[PDB]
């Protein structure tokens, strides 16, 4: 079947994931990677405490990044390495931006400890004379490894789960990250131990595994999208905000 | 479903209007705009005479118009503003050609009143680089109205009935406009009353939404090809040729 | 049903003819041709020896030609006009190479008769911006006619059994040639009569019906690929390799 059909509205269909609140749309069925099974709730194992998550609140999807994508980027170069848990609040923390303002941070500030699956949208708007390629992959614990550098290359990370974006048909990649830290608990801010890397459950990160190659004088910069959401969550362990931790640096 | 088959006949379907004598196709879908209910047919009330039409040379497809579609013309200008009975029989008679020498003005030509509702396709060949939009719009009586250049205007059609049509992706208007006036009947020349406004059921009028966004050196000119379909008709009133009337000017 | 969705796999399907050790594939169905009926197997008529075929072996896909199509060449230019037995040998002896040398070529070799159906793919990658057509067409009997200059003609070939290819949407033309020679086999070298016109069963031929029209700059060059099946074969007569005949010229 190929009958091509557009009328006044440019035919074709457009996929949705609302979801809370925000709706958010793809124009082409994404390509999924799953790393590992959903997390179960053990929150009635380590904490008993007030045991709950919050729904329509930190269920949404917020923006965390977005950056360029130009014939310049030679091929192995990431556009991000962002960490998971973190940035979320890392990049409107730097946005002179503070927790506090946004509804999907809210209980990291007041809630001592979470756990709970994470959801990633990796859209991009290119156009269909660009020929390039990305790579998103998830490593469930990278400043954990040291020599992980190693690791940080387009080809380590293709050996592993992960999905691809190529620049024509642009296109999202699906990125269904569930918790799988060693402790089944993450820490909001300073604790009794983990006085550093606080909130860190792994860094997401995209490299270049075909750079836009371009004609003569065509569009030369992209641009990508990093939206993400925080389902199946649990936040046990209510604090006041003074005991808070404002992210470290990118 | 999506898989592209372009043969040596790159596919692709064209529905087609036959329809009396003359097929016309149209390999995009139009987008209809229905103003009225189907009108009744009022000849056992006004006149009891040779109560008929004709069908296969009335009900046939003739062109009244076609223009110029270009970057020059800016937001709220219209390429056409034709009244609707009417420049079927003005268009031709402005041609250097006369309205007895066609078969679907023939009866107008003899018979004195006339009844019925209209078809109109607004077709159009833009190409899929063209960034523009028309709006084919309908008013069932538009020069009774006094201050209609109030009316006459992109954003008071937008507040009724009408048809779009977008640059790329071209793309057709199908507009079937059924009678609607005042008085059940239309005199097709001078009366004993309607000494002017001689066959005028309202006017047809397309402005422009969006110019012809044409990228550095592409194809500047475009064009509009404006076809009718008289069904549904009824022309009681038998009357010589010598009591015509040569439409008035555009 | 029209949804595009090309994900980091650009979507489109991509039908493939495997058969025999060896897998060709086509994105766009071919426009087959086919100028006779499937021949019967006349073995068991004119000679009684070792009655059978090669199945994997002679039965894949060899090349036999490969050329280019420009703007340059005006409306009637044949791009080949290959013989079709007899070139899959023809085109391997002045590669240089041997006839001894390939599986397809083999029993040739030894055997010292022939008869079989022919299968042929005329694939070429042309790009969706060059507006051109060629025509593959066949002929049971090319040589044994006089003046077949005047049917070598794309007007002439129309006439008959052909296949159709437009640069655009490039395509592929299927092309089933059946057996069908005046005797119902063929020699593969000198022999007691054929003491020349060995191996011919008549030749394919390829022409212009509409010449690269490109835009200015557009890409000039093109470039086809004929392939052959040599299905439902017959070898009888097994001859030393010294009897052999390396075929003529082009």
């Amino acid at each position: 079947m190929d009958n091509p059909n557009p009328g006044p509205d440019g035919e074709g269909e457009v996929e949705l994931e609302k979801d809370s609140n925000v709706v958010l749309t793809t124009q082409r069925d994404p390509s999924t990677s799953i790393p590992a099974p959903v997390s179960v709730k053990w929150s009635r194992w380590t904490s008993n405490d007030v045991v709950d998550d919050y729904a329509t609140i930190t269920s949404r999807w917020y923006q965390i990044a977005e950056f360029v994508w130009s014939k310049d980027d030679p091929f192995d170069k990431e556009l991000a390495r962002l960490i998971l848990p973190r940035a979320l609040l890392s990049s409107i923390e730097a946005n002179s931006d503070a927790i506090c303002d946004v509804p999907n941070t809210i209980p990291f500030k007041v809630h001592a400890y979470w756990r709970g699956d994470m959801e990633v949208r990796v859209q991009i708007n290119s156009n269909k004379f660009q020929v390039g390629q990305l790579q998103a992959t998830w490593y469930y614990s990278d400043h954990e490894n040291l020599n992980i550098s190693s690791k940080r290359s387009v080809y380590g990370f293709s050996q592993m789960d992960h999905a691809l974006i190529s620049a024509s048909a642009s296109n999202e990649a699906k990125l269904v990250i569930p918790f799988k830290h060693v402790y089944p608990f993450l820490p909001t801010r300073i604790v009794p131990d983990w006085t550093t890397g606080i909130l860190d459950m792994g860094a997401l990160n995209i490299r270049v595994i075909a750079p836009l190659r371009m004609s003569a004088t065509g569009p030369t910069t992209c641009n990508v999208v990093v939206f993400i959401k925080l389902n199946n969550s649990e936040f046990t362990g209510t604090s006041s905000g003074k005991f808070y931790a404002s992210q470290i640096r990118a």
